[PDB]
């Protein structure tokens, strides 16, 4: 049982967003707004129709009419990209939620991924295990393509890749792991990791010359 | 104040959940329990701490022994699977919110985390870079807590943990990283990664390397 909400609303920094909740009787309910970074513990931004819990900055304001509530951020930012929900609290212990609203901020600079390739750390070799890890950090948009290579040959099998996740700066991350026997490691002259954002490609590699 | 909510809770078709919120000052707090079924409008199941809102059954019950706000659920069905968030109203003006407890009725064995900890590569260092990477794979259900320390002190600085991803063998994977400068690495006799799953905490460790 949901109050009604607009699923998406795209803006740009400095602009202002007005997310609203409508429905009959919306009038007898103290109202609240919850935020949820892509994936994360919701944050209370506003309660009792008009108030902001301590800690929240003064850019998020709330209000209502009869049949409706409204969420207004003055100076929407990127780190405001979130999931916005309204909780409807009617007298009789009854409470409802609008099926969220996604606020995607426009104009975020495309970002090239910092590709990083790591060979198996001693302990693992000392454990008779070997793992290579390829950290695809800081990209944007949330989309990457990985491909492992072993000294010219492609490494089909042994590969696992994180579906991109959203860091704290609106930049994504993913990883790749390739597993092998210290029999597989110290054999090839090298092992590479190819990562294609969109336009550019990057290939970093490692060689069993793993210092001490 | 920190609210310390567990990662996952794998019940069998029937046992009673025992989700608890253990924050530092749970006195001066009216805990509310939020349930969110696979990307949907959340639902409150408990308020004030024990007071249930309306239309909700009493299979639900929540409580507050000193620093422990606990959430009880009877006759667990599939229908119950969700992420349980504990809202802690900290009296005066402020709120905190536990991080979740991916309640999963079993449907596959529980698998604890494979956690390998990688220090910076030889190359990464010539470039004048230095990144710690904590790979956590093969776990199930999909939920961690990753912690870092340096000479045993905690580090809330650039730790950038991912989001559990279903690896190709129906287990999940995730990663965590810390970005520090070469000199910092070399200045710390030791760095730790700590992944707290469901019941079993793990913490592998690496120390500086030299060769030359």
């Amino acid at each position: 049982y949901e109050v009604t909400q607009p699923p998406s609303l795209s803006v740009s920094p400095g602009q202002t967003a007005r997310i609203t909740c409508s429905g009959e009787k919306l009038g007898d309910a103290y109202v609240c707004w919850y935020q949820q970074r892509p994936g994360q513990s919701p944050v209370v931004v506003i309660y009792q129709d008009n108030r902001r819990p301590s800690g929240i900055p003064e850019r998020f304001s709330g209000s209502s009419s009869g049949n409706t509530a409204t969420l207004t951020i003055s100076g929407t930012q990127t780190l405001d990209e979130a999931d916005y929900y309204c909780q409807v609290w009617d007298s009789n212990a009854s409470v409802v939620f609008g099926g969220g609203t996604k606020l995607t901020v426009l104009g975020q600079p495309k970002a090239a991924p910092s590709v990083t390739l790591f060979p198996p750390s001693s302990e693992e070799l000392q454990a008779n295990k070997a793992t290579l890890v390829c950290l695809i950090s800081d990209f944007y948009p949330g989309a990457v393509t990985v491909a492992w290579k072993a000294d010219s040959s492609p490494v089909k099998a042994g590969v696992e890749t994180t579906t991109p996740s959203k860091q704290s700066n609106n930049k994504y991350a993913a990883s790749s792991y390739l597993s092998l026997t210290p029999e597989q490691w110290k054999s090839h002259r090298s092992y590479s990791c190819q990562v294609t954002h969109e336009g550019s490609t990057v290939e970093k590699t490692v060689a069993p010359t793993e210092c001490s």
